[PDB]
């Protein structure tokens, strides 16, 4: 892997991850984007050098480091027009931040429009030298990162506004229905060894039901949060989520199908679509002939708990917090709404608005989309599922924070004692009332949005303006950040 100090050069080029070729986005001349790693406590210095020339996929860029708290470095978080203006082509920008108090599985992706769908997205691992789960496994390295991704034959701005994927990629490879002989990813294991696999969803839209024929999976991490171990036989993973699971390679030496069934597009495994190969050392170099058995032990989010058994912030009753917010989803004029407002990117990034003197949510643009949060407070947010926002279940993501999921999708119970904490949560289907809690210990504007990128583009977002009075003092910005907007605003539209 590369990192924690590295150049990330962004360019355009042709790729063929499902045996069909198209123009896309390369990072350090490769697709899919390379793995970046560090250790707990490391300073990351990622110099993003933008050499893109294709306006259809956008020449500008901005990168989000998904899951990092960015305390004191809100300017480095990535969302275009929230935390920065985009980097302009022919320029570079250094993201310089620390990860003092976090370890686990993360990822990076463009956070400008729908650009990450065109290929700028890759995994990150922050290792913990004192990982409490470390004695459960033998192997945890580049080879044990498993990414899932949707792939489209037409680019994000070329196809339908809400497209359906032609292929699922596993570690960057997969088959489409018209490319049944395309290359497949192979993950190799040695019989008798134990592996920490780190499963990362780079998806722009679909969720995937992940399973491995003949094997159970011991889940030990969700979205960079250590869990009490939970053995499962399938995992439904939503866009932008991560899980670590331990696999004991104790079955017969052979080839076993790795499966990732999407919730849209091709919903079968015919011809080896939506599949990869688990190969034991010594097995024949052939495709598996294993069968899928019904999942009788699927992952259930409400049954997950943190390793430390951390209580939810606040008191154990509905509304037992300093500020309770309800987000009512809707859809009007082809745009998503939250509490009647659709997010449209402001000309001046929200952070720059605050640093320039905006004092309240009413002062902040876009109007109706920004919520001021008090400092050092317990917050509860409910996000009740509704068919009024098409394309459910919507996996919501809160920047700058992990949150307690006090009520999960598909469950009527509330857990304040020992709920799972994570950073992306499915808000489920009608009848659900997914409810989250967090503490406001991190001054800055933080995006809260559906991580289905096509829905974000259609306005399905709000901004949480946390502790506005302390933002400037807590987040001193580098000169290079100050220069982003004047450079970007000087571009002609066709160079954006
Ligand atoms: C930079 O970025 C872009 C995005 O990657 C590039 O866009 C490509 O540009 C061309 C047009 O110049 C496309 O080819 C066209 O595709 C359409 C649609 O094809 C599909 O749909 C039709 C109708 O349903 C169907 O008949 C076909 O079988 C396809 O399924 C065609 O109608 C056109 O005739 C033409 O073939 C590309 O599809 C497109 N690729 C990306 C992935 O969307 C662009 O080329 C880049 N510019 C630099 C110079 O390379
Ligand atoms: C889901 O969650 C919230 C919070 O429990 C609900 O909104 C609250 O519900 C009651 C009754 O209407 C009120 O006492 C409060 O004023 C509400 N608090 C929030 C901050 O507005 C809501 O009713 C639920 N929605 C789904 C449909 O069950
Ligand atoms: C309007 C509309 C329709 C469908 C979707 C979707 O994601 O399926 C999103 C928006
Ligand atoms: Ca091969
Ligand atoms: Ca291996
Ligand atoms: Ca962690
Ligand atoms: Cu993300
Ligand atoms: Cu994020
Ligand atoms: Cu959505
Ligand atoms: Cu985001």
């Amino acid at each position: 892997a590369i990192g924690p100090v590295a150049d990330l050069t962004i360019s355009n080029g042709a790729v063929s991850p499902d045996g069909f070729s198209r123009q896309a986005i390369l990072v350090n001349d490769v697709f899919p984007s390379p793995l970046i790693t560090g250790n707990k406590g490391d300073r990351f210095q990622l110099n993003v050098i933008d050499n893109m020339t294709n306006h259809t996929m956008l020449k500008s860029t901005s990168i989000h480091w998904h899951g990092f708290f960015q305390h004191g470095t809100n300017w480095a978080d990535g969302p275009a027009f929230v935390n920065q203006c985009p980097i302009s082509t022919g320029h570079a920008f250094l993201y310089d931040f620390q990860v003092p108090d976090q370890a686990g599985t993360f990822w990076y992706h463009s956070h400008l429009s729908t650009q990450y769908c065109d290929g700028l997205r890759g995994p990150i691992v922050v290792y913990d030298p004192q990982d409490p789960h470390k004695s459960l496994y033998d192997v945890d390295d580049d080879s044990t990162v498993i990414t899932l991704a949707d792939w489209y034959h037409l680019a994000a701005k070329v196809g339908s506004p809400v497209p359906t994927a032609d292929a699922t990629l596993i570690n960057g490879l997969g088959r489409s229905i018209d490319t049944l002989n395309a290359d497949l990813a192979v993950i190799t294991v040695t019989k008798g060894k134990r592996y920490r696999f780190r499963l990362v969803s780079l998806s722009c839209d679909p969720n995937h039901v992940f399973s491995i024929d003949g094997h159970s999976l011991t889940v030990i991490e969700a979205d960079s949060v250590n869990l009490k171990p939970q053995t499962v036989d399938s995992i439904q993973i939503f866009a932008a989520q991560r899980y670590s699971f331990v696999l004991n390679a104790d079955q017969d030496v052979g080839n076993y199908w790795i499966r990732a069934l999407p919730n849209s597009g091709t919903r079968n495994f015919d011809g080896g679509v939506n599949s990869a190969i688990l190969r034991y050392d010594g097995a024949a170099p052939v495709e598996p002939t294993t069968s899928q058995t019904p999942s009788t032990n699927p992952l259930v989010e409400s049954a997950l708990t943190t390793l430390e058994g951390t209580a939810a912030p606040g008191s154990p009753a509905p509304g037992g917090v300093d500020l309770a917010l309800n987000m009512a989803f809707g859809f009007a004029g082809g745009k998503f709404t939250i509490n009647g407002a659709s997010f449209t990117p402001p000309t001046v990034p929200v952070l720059l608005q605050i640093l320039s003197g905006a004092q309240s949510a009413q002062d902040l643009l876009p109007s109706g989309s920004v919520y001021s949060l008090p400092a050092n407070a317990d917050i509860e947010i409910s996000l009740p599922a509704t068919a009024a926002a098409p394309g459910f279940p919507h996996p919501f993501h809160l920047h700058g924070h992990t949150f307690a999921v006090v009520r999960s999708a598909g469950s009527s119970t509330y857990n304040y004692e020992n709920p799972v904490y994570r950073d992306v949560v499915s808000t489920g289907s009608p009848g659900d009332n997914v409810t989250i809690r967090f503490r406001t210990d991190n001054p800055g504007p933080w995006f809260l949005h559906c991580h289905i990128d096509f829905h974000l583009e259609a306005g399905f977002a709000v901004v949480m303006a946390e502790d506005i009075p302390e933002v400037a003092a807590t987040n001193p910005v580098p000169q290079a950040w100050s220069d982003l907007c004047p450079t970007y605003d000087a571009l002609s539209p066709d160079d954006q």
